[PDB]
């Protein structure tokens, strides 16, 4: 119950925020983990991908614990869950995993979004400016290089021309 | 259904062992971030605590990579199950730590000794030599680095001397 | 007759398989340097494939001459013989070869691990642990590269695409 | 009595093995110490074959100290024995220590195969890894150099030529 | 049937000729494999020799490439048939090693007399330089090396002197 | 029986004393071997302790042989015996150890005192400058480093502070 010696003008709400949003990034972690090893199953065997997914997969990771420590600075408590897996076991191919994590960037944008408003909400700008700094610009940088993946592989004839998957792979991942 | 063009003498009950043990290594990591984050409160505040358990929790991700970097290389398929939060929030003490620390370790090795049990049935050295170069002889090496801190900590007077925590952090996770 | 002053151990069971082992090794020497210069000819002209090749035989060469070397160390005696011509003068296509060298590697794994469990019921370790470590690994991963070879080769639309096989070519082998 | 916090799958007969395989280690130990200054003798004057049975000597301090090592990380507890002097004083020639080293080679080689035989029926992996991994192929090459030496000597024509023993500890130990 | 696109001035016989050479040198490739190995016996134990056999087996291994690498160039097609295992599996004694193997070489010398007689008969001037440049004086060299080493060791006392084929080993081939 | 051409001045009493010392110099060696691995025990876990006898360890083997090599300059006759066991399995504590080393210490100054004595009554006086030189002053100095460390230990509140031996093992022997 009683307070942190440090904690000042930061709002119970915004420290149950934070929590989810932790468990947020480390679901994100999971289910770019999960789409890297696709890409290295012998009957897919597109190692960029791979390296690509896993290297997003370990960005994610940081992306939580820099929550942790906020979460231990502001002197809030963190409360940790259970990191479900991702929707999917197999992820169909190059053009489809980059549709999945599309959404699944899009999707952590909104609930950083959704945090900010919280925290504008709460009169809290040293949150905000941690989310503004820390998060938000990731996201939408992130983002449009999702986008211009899904697209060049779109033109290329993906997913269709495992040849367009190939040269992906080597030409942008590579 | 239809088999992987490279599984050779690779059977389904390991297939599926090291995808439990994928999980378990998983776990294991997230045990040891929650560990960290603890002695980074600030009414805890042991920070060579803090990056101990850091450093455990992102080898045992690496632990788990590799593991399905098996699983692809057998011609097994990955699959993810949620990764179960620690038993534990607040995890009392720095020697409090450490003993839970070494039965999840221990715990652990009782997995992998399955596993091996398990490979040798099944007439699988390559399984069996994996296990024992990359698995085995760490979790000894853990093991018995955890027992020496909590012998150490126990004789220093821990847990009720806050200054035996203290200066443990400093000489020996330092 | 008479014993070598270091034998210990060693079954002349084990000897033999020894024996026919390097034959087996020198033989896929044999298969790769073939599938090597197929691709010299000036009708195929795919010279990363021809090169990926060269250096498997090269490979396989030092695979004997280690079991050479244990057949003494162990005080055995080397008894070679003829090393069989390759199945085949024409190897096709890129996609083709690949496929032959995914079985010819499954083939030389099978004979490895024959080889295990006879040194295994023979209770000899150190051949066990020669075999775990200088063998069974290697042939696990060349194994997983030639699937994953095989795969990109398919994708890409070989054989029937001379593009494909030209661009992996360069892309994967180069 | 009560149990060491580390302790897993470790049996006593194992323990009890390993203490006893401590001891034969010092022992080989003391026996290349014996020959070392056996050649050290102003009437035997060959100072390659000293400092030879010197190294051997050390080496073998080392595969002790190893064990003893390996005790400890095991949870298991040191017990040392008498450490017995050499079965000669004077060791008669370069030959015949060499033959006496062989025969040594291949007597710390059967206990240890009965080690490993044991780590086996106890279901001890780690054992097993342990003792091949740093005994087994040390062994065989200890043994196969011995061999190889004896048989270079008598060639020779050690011990008789006097002219043969000079010359080897030039060339060979040299 | 149809024609390479690169062939001219090349005779079918002298494509014959060209693959049966290729099989000879792979001949001699074996025959020093296997003598390199008889010298690493723990009841021969003479290491130059092994060293010295085992390089003239890899240069051997080279001049076949190049054979082959000759057969494409010239638009030939390369047929490989069976290596016959070498006539002795034990080599008595470096003397009659080195007797053996000048042997040898005389014998793929006068293969290539017979296929310069060949290529000159059909006017391939091409294919005699080759053969000039690449193989004549390589061969007049070996056997003058082999001769020098025969009358070396038959002036020390080999095969009878074990001590004279040990100082050949250390001063000559070391 | 009959006489080393070597030998002058050297009486049998010296002979069979430095014999005798050999077999201490190396029963000192054990002992300290003992201890360091008492302090690498996971319920005792003081590892510059360990360290710090292993060292000694190595040092008391270093005396030994340079009192072998001593035995052959003079003409004497190395004559070895068993390496009689240490007096203790487990130390106790870090205190009581180097309690132990400083009888121990204490004990082979006084030999060596007795060694002088007769090398004086033999009038040796090489044999005076060797243990001079060689011996009575690190003996001098082992022994004050021993005691300072027993001193600093019991100051500290040694053995019943834990505390005490962890903060010496990382200050004075760190
Ligand atoms: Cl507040
Ligand atoms: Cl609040
Ligand atoms: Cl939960
Ligand atoms: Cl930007
Ligand atoms: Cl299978
Ligand atoms: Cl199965
Ligand atoms: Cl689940
Ligand atoms: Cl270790
Ligand atoms: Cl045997
Ligand atoms: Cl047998
Ligand atoms: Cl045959
Ligand atoms: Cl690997
Ligand atoms: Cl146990
Ligand atoms: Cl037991
Ligand atoms: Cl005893
Ligand atoms: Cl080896
Ligand atoms: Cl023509
Ligand atoms: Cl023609
Ligand atoms: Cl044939
Ligand atoms: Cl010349
Ligand atoms: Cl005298
Ligand atoms: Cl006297
Ligand atoms: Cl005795
Ligand atoms: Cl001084
Ligand atoms: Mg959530
Ligand atoms: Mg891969
Ligand atoms: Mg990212
Ligand atoms: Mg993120
Ligand atoms: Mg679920
Ligand atoms: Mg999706
Ligand atoms: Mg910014
Ligand atoms: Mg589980
Ligand atoms: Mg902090
Ligand atoms: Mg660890
Ligand atoms: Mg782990
Ligand atoms: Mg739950
Ligand atoms: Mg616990
Ligand atoms: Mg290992
Ligand atoms: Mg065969
Ligand atoms: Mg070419
Ligand atoms: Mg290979
Ligand atoms: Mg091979
Ligand atoms: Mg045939
Ligand atoms: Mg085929
Ligand atoms: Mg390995
Ligand atoms: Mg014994
Ligand atoms: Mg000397
Ligand atoms: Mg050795
Ligand atoms: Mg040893
Ligand atoms: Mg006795
Ligand atoms: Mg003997
Ligand atoms: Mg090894
Ligand atoms: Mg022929
Ligand atoms: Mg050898
Ligand atoms: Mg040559
Ligand atoms: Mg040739
Ligand atoms: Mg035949
Ligand atoms: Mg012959
Ligand atoms: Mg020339
Ligand atoms: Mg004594
Ligand atoms: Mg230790
Ligand atoms: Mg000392
Ligand atoms: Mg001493
Ligand atoms: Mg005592
Ligand atoms: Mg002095």
């Amino acid at each position: 119950a009683s307070t942190s010696q440090v904690r000042q003008n930061y709002h119970q709400d915004s420290e149950a925020a934070i929590n989810r949003q932790i468990n947020l990034e480390l679901y994100a972690s999971y289910v770019y983990l999960s789409m890297s090893y696709y890409f290295d199953r012998d009957d897919v065997a597109l190692k960029n991908f791979a390296k690509y997914f896993l290297h997003q997969s370990h960005e994610e990771r940081e992306h939580a614990e820099k929550l942790m420590k906020l979460q231990n600075q502001r002197g809030g408590r963190i409360f940790l869950q259970d990191i479900k897996k991702p929707d999917c076991d197999d992820w169909e191919s190059g053009l489809n995993a980059m549709e999945c994590a599309l959404h699944l960037e899009k999707n952590v944008n909104q609930s950083l979004l959704e945090l900010h408003k919280l925290a504008t909400d709460k009169n809290d700008p040293h949150l905000c400016d941690f989310i503004e700094t820390h998060y938000l610009n990731e996201q939408v940088k992130a983002i449009k290089e999702l986008g211009d993946h899904v697209t060049n592989l779109r033109k290329m004839g993906a997913p269709e021309s495992g040849l367009a998957e190939y040269l992906f792979d080597k030409h942008t991942l590579g």
